């Protein structure tokens, strides 16, 4: 796959130069040549996307992104010079999409640990967003929305490199905690401060599965760890905590119901398959259990005004 | 080696930034200095290229090609402020010859089979069209000329990189068979395509080159594919016919004819050499070889009213 | 360590994106907040810089410094844009530091032969020519300081780099110690030239321990070599030579003096454990090592003038 990749590559560049050339000729039918060209780019990279998304090959994924990315980056340098809607339009619509690909990816990438990749993400999704700006600037909301999103995943970066740190330099299981414990508690602050200025559902929905992701992150690290039964059962208590105080934020809604629904069951489950790995006694499976049940509880009580 | 081919990186990097400060302090013999600097770097470039061009290390080669095109660059920013002709003289001389030795460095590695180093030498030759451009935007046809022989070179690396994705899938002969067909179809139609516009004579023989390189290439994969001894006889026959048909609508003097019937012969050569190493009864090298001498016959009876 | 680097780079090229957002939307308190968080990223990437330099890895420690320079290049521009004074001072400041710092970092990867290091140190140091040039492009002395600590550093590692060619490609010892003393002589030349501008103690600190860590450099490598007795002496006597007259050039003070004589000692200190190694004989250890000491006697004797 990757040469024709790099086909798209240089033809997105000769588009670029042709870009050029067009800018000092000043054809208008050069420039619905290579507005027809980038489209065919456009075509062949976001079928080679959603069959990488099929295969679960990120690199692959991320790869076709940033040549989405190159290509539309061309296209807005065609739309700022015809003043054409159709291409504004289109560039909109493939960058919006191209965000929420990319934000899968990125779930998908910090949930499985695989923090390189979401690196890479991030820095598309920062050209992704020199994309968007440069479309419309004036119609900011959707740019502080996506910047929020990008807050949240850099503060999930924060607390999940800063852990991956401490598991490689070996620290005490009790530090390793107060790193945890600090890091849910600062991760709940800022989804706290999010939520004050949010408002699109998929956004909040996006928001509350990676708050998810980086606890369901930073329980799998504790517990790979090595960690006590007595640690695992506090951190798992404090991020259900965690997971049912942002949820009594974001539950509005059958979706994000559904969602923190979803996420605490996958915190239970996780929770008690590393308390049947590590041999715990079935008195603290039970206190898990209790403790998982009683915040589902809790949540789809405090919904029930809502539907 | 290539310390010194990055330490030549670092003085036109040094020059670069000495040019921003020769627009910010506008001193005639500071425009001079970095002139002679690029020049240097040119002597130094050029002199492990000829050695490159000897020992094909086609790396070393790109490397040394994209020293030349930033050394370029900068005398192109150089000359551009300063309102100097000689400087653009040689940039466009060292530019022209640059852009042949790079498709003659091309079509070498398309018929080595490493179409990696030809996809990142056919970056660096887009990237010495934005030299020829910035160097004259009204040059047009050497512009032409290199568009032309760049999506030929993009359309034969199209039907390469899929015939071997085809080759990596483990397809059966016949959809190689009209894979291949309609890599040679459409490489004919194109080739026709060019032949309305291309006058260089060199560019002539670089597309005919280009169009048997591309043959070759997808013979090599089409019997490392493990097509029977019939499909590689049709395909050997086909293939000439087309080099053929592609011959007649190039070749437009003697020397033209030298240089194209040279090139069939050298792929009917290749094809009687498959199927003696397939062990293909003499009649199929007969069929082969009568074709063959039959292309012979007609490109010397077309040819004979050129000359 | 680099995942916290690269977190940093996103921190940047977010803050670099915001930038642009701050431009487009006219507000100084985002310009406020990203310069915020610069200072933050360059106190973390300081931090772990001091750490990198008591830990020894000098690939950590430049990827440190890139980091730093590229928050210095959003600085700058917030700098520019805002007019704000005290980030100016700040940067230029942060700029002056890493300057010293990467120029010493650079002497110990030639001093330890580590030339791909010192060719990125030299690039990053190109990027602090960027931060420098774009902070004040009239601070016309610091910039012709950091430009003639640029050539001199060229020039030695044009001569490492052709010397330790010569090595890789083999050549016979009478040949590498005619280049050796060709490269003693160049840096002669070139060392007396940028004495003529040049006034800065520390200057004179650079550059005295360039000109010795060249010598030094050239001796270990005629050491790997494995030259017979008689032309290590030459060496040893016609590199204190030079080392002599340029001390004789820049020792202006007692600090200068004590620099030039503690290098002469530690390149003698090389050039007898050397004549060690290969077991020369008794008198040959003699006649070099008073060399030294006539060395060192010519030092004192001529240092004495400014006393």
């Amino acid at each position: 796959d990757d040469l024709l990749l790099k086909l798209l590559e240089l033809l997105v560049e000769q588009a670029r130069v042709s870009a050029e050339f067009a800018r000092r000729q000043g054809d208008e039918k050069m420039l619905e040549e290579v507005a027809r060209k980038a489209e065919e780019v456009a075509r062949k990279a976001e079928s080679i996307a959603r069959k990488a998304r099929k295969e679960g090959n990120l690199e692959l994924a991320l790869k076709a992104l940033e040549i989405l990315v190159r290509a539309a980056h061309v296209l807005a340098e065609i739309a700022r010079e015809r003043g054409n809607e159709e291409l504004q339009k289109k560039a909109h619509k493939l960058a919006k999409e191209a965000l929420r690909q990319v934000i899968e990816i990125a779930i998908r990438a910090i949930q499985e640990g695989n923090l390189e990749l979401a690196i890479i993400a991030l820095h598309i999704s920062v050209r992704i967003a020199e994309v968007l700006l440069e479309t419309r600037p004036d119609d900011r909301e959707e740019i502080r929305e996506q910047q929020a999103i990008f807050e949240l995943l850099i503060a999930a970066l924060e607390a999940a490199i800063r852990l991956e740190k401490l598991k490689e330099e070996g620290a005490p299981p009790e530090q390793i905690e107060r790193v945890a414990e600090h890091g849910l508690e600062r991760l709940k602050e800022i989804a706290k401060e999010i939520s004050k200025e949010v408002d699109s559902p998929e956004s909040k929905r996006i928001a509350y599965k990676i708050v998810a992701a980086a606890a369901e992150f930073l329980l799998k690290i504790l517990a790979e760890g090595g960690a006590t039964p007595e640690q695992l059962e506090r951190v798992t208590e404090h991020a259900l905590e965690v997971l049912k105080e942002v949820a009594k934020e974001l539950a509005d809604s059958p979706e994000s119901g559904l969602a923190a629904l979803a996420a605490i069951a996958s915190l239970a489950k996780l929770g008690l398959e590393q308390l049947k790995e590590i041999g715990a006694p079935p008195e603290q499976q039970r206190r898990v259990t209790k403790a998982g049940i009683e915040a589902v509880r809790e949540i789809y009580r405090y919904g029930r005004k809502l539907y």
